[PDB]
């Protein structure tokens, strides 16, 4: 249709407004996403929960109350606040909703092509 739409550009980065829970089952950990993509997910937590791999982990991120982006994945490595999960099973319709939002901004789908090593934060020293 058109590129220019917008006074600002549309995020080219994966990293939304949305409510991200990290939880299994019983226990929640609300945080905060940096970026997330189809081989892992990097958030970063201010504070350290128990912090095993063996234990996999439930994303449930809140793009809006009818808009719920799901994916459950696994403890890879935390290492200074930033934890890398890896994706084991992501939803079909939780990526139709991820790929479908990246596809809306523009922002290429190249970001959920690299690898979780490649995935650092904003800030990068």
């Amino acid at each position: 249709m058109s590129d220019q739409h917008d006074e600002r550009r549309r995020f080219h980065r994966i990293a939304f407004d949305a409510d991200s829970e990290i939880l299994q089952g019983e226990r929640r950990w609300e945080v905060l996403l940096h970026d997330v993509s189809l081989h892992g997910i990097l958030v970063g937590q201010p504070q350290d929960w128990n912090g095993d791999p063996q234990r996999p982990f439930e994303a449930r991120l809140y793009l809006g109350l009818d808009v719920l982006i799901r994916m459950e994945i696994s403890l890879a490595w935390a290492r200074d606040g930033l934890l890398g999960f890896e994706c084991q099973h992501i939803d079909l319709d939780s990526i139709s909703h991820l790929r479908r939002l990246v596809e809306l901004n523009l922002g290429d789908e190249e970001l959920l092509e690299r690898e979780l090593a490649l995935l650092v934060s904003a800030h990068d020293d």
